[PDB]
């Protein structure tokens, strides 16, 4: 049918260390992915803390530039490795894809996580 993303409602990591928020998809036939981000919850508007288009990775806030990364190597993984935990990364993540079809539509999925850290 349509892409289908899988990410846990949930996930723990640990207070000064590293977690990885699962956010993957089989890849299907004709849908060609066109963008990625990642939003974190705060105030009263989502945060974009990465995107990933035809330019390549974009981390725009010196908090996230060198402590945040998405995997790449595998097609449909587009996991958020975060590195050294802090309390106030505690919070709601949303992982969208964008993907394009061969008549030119663009279909977008997002799903919700909540992470939460640890000691």
């Amino acid at each position: 049918s349509r892409p289908i993303l899988e990410v846990p409602e949930s996930v723990t990591g640990p207070w000064r260390g590293d977690v990885n928020l699962p956010c993957t998809y089989d890849p299907l036939q004709g849908y060609t992915q066109v963008l990625v981000r990642w939003l974190v919850q705060r105030g009263s508007d989502p945060v974009t803390i990465f995107l990933r288009d035809s330019s390549g990775d974009h981390i725009q806030q010196a908090r996230y530039q060198g402590r945040l990364h998405v995997s790449h190597r595998v097609p449909g993984d587009v996991s958020l490795q975060l590195s050294t935990l802090e309390m106030d990364d505690r919070s709601h993540y949303t992982c969208e894809v964008t993907w394009q079809t061969p008549d030119g539509n663009q279909v977008v999925r997002d799903r919700i996580t909540e992470l939460r850290v640890q000691k």
